[PDB]
Formats: structure tokens, C-alpha cells, sequence
């Protein structure tokens, strides 16, 4: 009858590989390191497993031990040392409170960091080795992960989110916990497959095909023909070699019904597999008639990894007349002392972005007047409130340039208005972001236009992704 | 005891300069409240220093205000223009009644939504004291001279030599000019000669030292109550800027105007008397000898960037080689963020002003991580802040979280380098030799990749030599 007891924690990150922006413990702490005891009353994506534990003590059946949890924003991949010091401090934790019945992780699947390219697994692992073989070892994953047999093995059940946009983490953390249950009582002995669809695809949950693909899923889990299931979109900006479209199948005790489960939702995702210059996308920008347009600059995404200091889309729309006009947010701190510096109403020179690396770009000369300067805003994610910190905007010939000191998207018009500027005035309102500035913005756009990269020459050089994979080779194989 | 008030706010501004003139950097040279002025002479406290000594011979009652100066650097921010203008002018008024206003100015201050500030500062003083206080300010012979200053003050008075030693000399002349006029032994009359040029050579080179000894001639044979041969400084996009020559006569305006003439027309012909990076490369790539970039010298305002130089270097092989102290704070963020002895790649430089050029992409391998590195000078103690080594190909970079010129190889020792052993090595324009000596045989001064880019000079006036032909 004693309450079960359950540990939870969580250490995540969607490393791109190709960003030189580093993941450090300064980047964990900008975005969650929140050590026993500091996580807030509210749910993260990240740290769902600690909220349904929560809960399910209020409903007083589960004893919570927490742990650290620590998440970072989308970067260049964990140093050596801020992985070692994190999996290390969770994991002490864990020993500390043996004795446990559950522990449920919550990760990502997608971390690299320098040294280790399999990290979720290393955790996972070093953790049997201090619980054993009879404690529930399980984990919630980000569809945007990189699974490799090794992480299937290193834990008992793995569950991931069946939705992008991610909404449902803490209906799956619930299922990941009913699931590490039954595996406790020996009620279910889990058998799994994972199948490679040797591709790197994604495609948003919400809209066909992929929507039928996700119900399918559930209505087998709910026809109770598999355990759990989860279609893992993965991460194209990961060079490693566990990277990859794949189908993770769960079952009571049937392998075989997992592997052609796993292998009938792998060719339907493949099945499902459905040349832009910069210069064109300027051009059709220029031929835009309803305004506002929402310019989006998704190569230099934050949100995907990305500086957010690249000037092109700035340069280009200085220099083809797509003004009025508003651009933002910009990733300079330098830039942000030196307007500071200047004051409101300076007219001046100032150069903006290109700082980072060699995605960002040669830097942009803006002589205009700081019409703006806000010393904290902040944006609303889904309630959240994440800093801009201190923000400046320069206005040069009808752009308003906001550039932040905090590294972000634009999530919505109200980090612009925070500088004085309305995008519904504007002709075309750029923003560094992909889909979440969808949020903020709702119908104030009467086009969007994609921006692609104005460095389309320089490709990117994977160094240990597996090959054949699509849609970078021709895949003429499927039985091995 | 005659009442006598002084204070100080001045500021050379380059207007080409990326970095902004704020509070802290007068802070950081000099911001002395009332009370505060140590026992020492500055060459923007001429007035202060004079004041004091002619206060013990016990004929003045000096009531000191703020003194501020600050390095050079880009324009004053109109924020602390305001502060420092209104905190001495406040002092002023907490100080009357009066007899005599004296200012250590600059007189190439440019700020934010002011190109005016010691015409301005000297209005608002003259609004306060009134006509019969005798009112007038030191200047730098680099200043920018307007009509409006002229009518601003009852006299000015510039330094005459440069290198500026003569700065407390000039304070006693301005002082003893306004100690007459406040008694009515002058009515001066001036005027101010445009030479339609801008520039000027050290007061010790020819034909220089004749134009100033034959100004210090009319001055004490009495043709010439006060004379300043305003050289003037090309940096500041002003309308007032350029070089000029300013006479004063007692209640005699025409006068003024020949003798102001006949030195200026001198000055035009001495114009004639007032060059590529790549030529310099030749001349280092020779390696006769074993072991600047003053364009880029943090001491007169650059960014301390421009990483030109290293990119000449690795396409020289000037190797073994040092680059200096580079200022590029997020560098340094990497730099540790990847650990000691960390082969990565990482975007140095070009990323303060125009004046920075193109960034350097290189995947160096770190070679040094200091916490808190710091050179000496002068019984000071200047900090490099956080401080990051990284060597490509034969060359080390040294890359600084706090903006600093390189006084001695100390530096880069710190990082594990002795520049001795490397065949090429200093961000400095001439304080380098004062931890440098003579370690190295040769001496490059290497010229600006940046001669191509011109200043785009936007308040400047038209015609003036030598960017336009004139008459
Ligand atoms: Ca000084
Ligand atoms: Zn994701
Ligand atoms: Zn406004
Ligand atoms: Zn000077």
C-alpha cells in the first residue's frame, strides 16, 4: 500500500550541429535549470514527467523525489563539461533516493554533445546501473529526436510527442507513467522494434497526411494492438549517426507484431514524402499589392538553431524598396550597448548582425536614428513570458531594425510595439522565426512569404550521418 | 580677492569613431566633482591649475566646478551632455556673484543633437553672470572654431604647441586677459579667418614653429592682445570644423582682420608640407630581422578589430606570428565555452564599425584561457577582463572582453607566448614601446586596408582642401 515511489528529472536540448553558438550551463540557466525543489507551478514542455508525478501525489499514490531539470535553447551542441556536470548531479540525486520504484526522465532525444553522441542513453544506462534491473526505467522524447537501438535498450518504454506543435507532453508523460506501472507489477512484459526509414522528413501533425498517420497510432494503442507507439520525425541538423526518420513500436510480449507494426507506419511516413532562390523571393516580395506581408526569415531561426543575426533579408529589402517596413528580432548585444550608449534620438552608425558565425553573413552598416529602447521585453509563449532583455530599434530609410540581447524569434507584434512600431502600418513586416510567430501575429498578414537562404552556395557538410538517407542520396534498399 | 570660477567639460570627438561617448568614459578619464581635483596638472584643467596657484599669491577666490574629460571617442551621448552642462552650470549660479568664468573646453566636442556644446555651454554661462563678468575658455588647438563661439565668450585662448605642453601657460594669458577686461583696460575685438583646409604639423617642424613664433611675437610686442593658429581636427563631421587662425585687437576689429589674414594666408602655403597596406605587407615580408596597426590603436579611439592584419599574416605566412589584444567580447564567450586546447572554428573581428572590416572566420585551436588578465602602466593596472588565445596556423590571437591597447608582451605571455621567439609580432599606435622597448629590430607602421572606404562626411563644409580643390 505505500505510496510508489518515483523519480523524475529532466536534461534536453535540439542540437543543431552546425551552430557555432555553444550550449553551456549559461544556456541551461537562460532557459530551465531548475535543481530539486525550483520548478515552478506551471508545465514545460521539457518537464512533464515531474508534473503527472506531482499530480498523481495530490492524488496521493506516488511519493515524488525531483531532480534537476535542465533544458536549453536550440544551439550548437553541449560542452563536455556542462553534460558531465548535469548527468552527474541527476544522477546523484538518484542514488540519493533509493530506494525508488519509477524513475521517468524527462529528454529530448536529440542532444549532442562534444564527446558523446548517444547521451540520452549514457543517462538512461548510468542509471540501471545504480537502480537495477527491477526499477521502471523509462523517458519522454521530443518527435524531433534521434533514436538509436542503443536508447530502446537502455530504458524499458520510451514515449514520445504524438503532436508538432507540441501540446500533448504531459498526456504522454501520463502514459509513459500508467506504462512504467504496469511494467512494475509485472503486468506487461514490453516488446519493441524500431524501423529506420532511412529518411530525414517532418511534417506538421494537424494537417493530412500526416494528421491520419497520428490517429491511426492512437487507435491501435486504444484497440490495445500495441502498448505504446511513436513516429519519430527527427532532427536534419544533427550530424550523427543515430539521426533519422523512424517508427518506434511497443507490444505485451510480441516482437514479431512489432516489427510489422513498426514497418506498416514506416512505408506509409515514407510514402509521405511531400529549387527557391533568394533573389526570386525578393522579386515575388516586391510584388506583393496586399499589405501587410509577413516576411519569414526560417533560415535564420532561432527556434531551429540559428543566430538570428543573418542581414540579408535587411540588406535585401534596404536596397528593393520594401519599405515601410519592420525587421526583428535581431540578435546583437554588441549593437544593443552601443545604441544604449547613444541614446534615444541618435542618429548614427551602428553595425548590426553578422557576428556569430559564417551563417550570419557579412554585418549590415545601418546609419539611421535609435527610435526605440525598452529595457526588458518580454514576448507570451503559451502564458510563458521568455526576455528579449534590453531591446533597440534603429530606423533606416522606412526598416525598423529591432535587434534584442537575449537570442530569440518573434512570437508576435508586441515585441515591435514595445519599440514604438505598429506591423499592421507596415508594408511588410519581416521576422526571424518559422511557424511560432503564428501565434502573436493571428490575421494581420495578407501574404507570407518563406524567405530561403541567402547562402544557398554554402552546403552543409555532414561528417557522420548514415547513408543512403533521403532526401540527401537515392535509398534502392529495404531488406538489408 | 577677485571671484573666479572654473571648470572643465571636453572631449575630442571623432565622429568616425563606432563607440559612443557616455558618462562612463568620462568616468573612466576624468570626472572630478567640485572638490575632487587632485594636486596635479591636466591638459584640460589649464584654467583650475592657473586659477589655484594665483589664488595662494592671494589675489583670487577660485570656486572650482565639475571638471570632466573623457578619451577619444565617438559623439557624447545629449543625455550626458545635458548632466555635465547643467551640473556646471548650476554650479555657477550656486557660486554668484562673480567676476571672472574660466573653462578648460576641448573645442571638438560633438554630441548627439548638438554641434555647438561650448558655444552652448558659454551661452548658458553668459546667461547667467551677464555682460560685465569677464567670461572666456582654454581650448585644444584641434578644435572646431565657430563665429558663434567667438561671440560666445569674451576671449579664447588655444594651445599653442602640440605635442600640448603649453597648457598652463595659456590658462595665465586667458586669466590675465579676463582679469583686464573685467577692470575695463580692453574692449577686445576679434577675427576669425577661415582657411577653407584642414590641417596641420607639430609645432617643432617647420614651417610650423616660425607661423607660431611670429604669433608669440605679436603677442608680447603688443600688436596682438591674444592669437591661436586653430589647426582644427578632419574627424568631427561638422560645419565648424577646419583649420583656422583667430586675432584679437584691443577695440581695433580691422586690425584684426589683416594681421589674421596675412598669418592665415601663411598657413594655406604651408599646406603642401601637410601609404597603401599592401606596400607595408612587402616591407614586413622580407623576415631580415628575427622578430602596429595604428589605424586600429584602441588609445585614439578605434575598436582594436580591424583584423586586416591577421588575415595579411596567414596569407603572407608571416609565421610564427602574434596579433595583439583583439576586442571581441562574444569570442572570448566561445572561446572557454569550447575549453582549453579546443581545435573549433570561430568569427573574430569586424564586428564593431565600419572601420572593422571583414570578419575572420578560422577554426584555430585555443591555446590560452585567462580570467582576469591585466598589463601595467604608469602605476596603473588597466584590466583585459576575460581573455581567450587561439593559434591557426603559426599565428596566436589574443582575444579581450575589455577594450585595451597592448603596453608590454606581458600580455601575451599570460597566454603562453613569447613574442621574442615569433619572427612577426602589437595593437598600439606608440604606449606599446613602454613594455616593448626595442625586443624587435625592424618596425612596420602598418596603413589602413580602409584608405579605399571614404568617410562620408555629411555636415562637413564645401569646398576644403584637401578632400576638394578650393579657388
Ligand atoms: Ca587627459
Ligand atoms: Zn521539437
Ligand atoms: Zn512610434
Ligand atoms: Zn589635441
Amino acid at each position: 500500500g505505500r505510496r510508489l515511489r518515483v523519480f523524475v528529472a529532466t536534461l534536453g536540448t535540439e542540437t543543431n550541429s552546425f551552430s557555432p553558438l555553444p550550449t553551456g550551463l549559461d544556456a541551461f540557466r537562460a532557459t530551465m535549470l531548475w535543481r530539486p525543489g525550483e520548478h515552478p507551478d506551471f508545465a514545460t514542455e521539457a518537464t512533464g514527467p515531474l508534473w503527472a508525478a506531482r499530480e498523481r501525489a495530490r492524488e496521493g499514490r506516488y511519493e515524488v523525489i525531483e531532480g534537476t531539470c535542465a533544458f536549453a535553447m536550440p544551439g550548437g551542441p553541449v560542452s563536455a563539461q556542462a553534460y558531465q556536470l548535469l548527468r552527474d548531479e541527476i544522477l546523484d540525486q538518484l542514488r540519493r533516493a533509493m530506494p525508488v520504484d519509477i524513475v521517468a526522465f524527462g529528454l529530448h532525444g536529440a542532444m549532442l554533445a562534444f564527446g558523446e553522441d548517444e547521451c540520452e542513453a549514457d543517462l538512461l544506462e548510468r542509471a540501471r546501473a545504480i537502480v537495477g534491473p527491477d526499477v521502471a526505467l523509462g523517458a519522454e522524447l521530443d518527435l524531433h529526436a534521434h533514436l538509436s537501438q542503443r536508447l530502446v535498450r537502455a530504458a524499458d518504454v520510451l514515449v514520445a510527442f504524438k503532436y508538432y506543435p507540441h501540446i500533448d507532453y504531459v498526456e504522454r508523460a501520463r502514459d509513459l507513467l500508467d506504462l512504467l506501472e504496469r511494467i512494475r507489477a509485472g503486468e506487461i512484459m514490453p516488446t519493441s522494434s524500431l524501423f529506420n526509414c532511412q529518411m530525414v522528413a517532418g511534417l506538421a501533425t494537424q494537417s493530412s497526411p500526416m494528421k491520419e498517420l497520428v490517429a491511426d497510432l492512437f487507435e491501435f494503442e486504444r484497440r490495445g494492438e500495441v502498448l505504446s507507439g511513436s513516429l519519430i520525425q527527427g532532427f536534419r541538423a544533427g550530424d550523427v549517426a543515430r539521426m533519422g526518420s523512424k517508427v518506434l513500436i511497443y507490444t505485451n510480449n510480441d516482437q514479431p507484431a512489432a516489427a510489422s507494426i513498426a514497418q506498416d507506419f514506416g512505408r506509409r511516413y515514407q510514402a509521405m514524402a511531400s529549387e527557391r532562390s533568394f533573389a526570386a523571393d525578393i522579386e515575388l516580395a516586391k510584388a506583393a499589392t496586399a499589405y501587410p506581408v509577413i516576411l519569414v526569415d526560417s533560415s535564420d531561426n532561432p527556434g531551429g538553431g540559428a543566430s538570428g543575426d543573418n542581414m540579408a533579408l535587411a540588406r535585401a529589402m534596404l536596397d528593393n524598396d520594401l519599405v515601410p517596413s519592420c525587421i526583428g528580432p535581431i540578435w546583437d548585444p554588441l549593437a544593443v550597448q552601443l545604441g544604449f550608449e547613444a541614446g534615444l534620438g541618435a542618429d548614427f552608425s551602428l553595425r548590426v548582425g553578422g557576428k556569430v558565425g559564417e551563417a550570419s553573413g557579412l554585418p549590415l552598416d545601418v546609419r539611421g536614428k535609435i527610435t526605440g529602447l525598452a529595457e526588458n521585453v518580454t514576448q507570451n509563449l503559451q502564458g510563458s513570458r521568455p526576455p528579449l532583455g534590453r531591446v533597440v530599434c534603429i530606423s533606416t530609410a522606412g526598416l525598423d531594425i529591432i535587434v534584442s540581447e537575449i537570442r530569440d524569434q518573434c512570437y508576435g507584434p508586441d515585441m515591435f510595439r514595445a519599440l514604438g512600431v505598429e506591423p499592421a502600418n507596415k508594408r511588410y513586416v519581416a521576422v526571424k522565426s518559422s511557424e511560432q510567430w503564428r501565434i502573436g501575429f493571428g490575421d494581420m498578414g495578407r501574404s507570407v512569404i518563406y524567405v530561403a537562404s541567402s547562402q544557398q552556395s554554402s552546403i552543409r557538410h555532414y561528417h557522420k550521418r548514415s547513408r543512403p538517407m533521403w532526401p540527401f542520396e537515392p535509398v534502392l534498399e529495404h531488406h538489408h
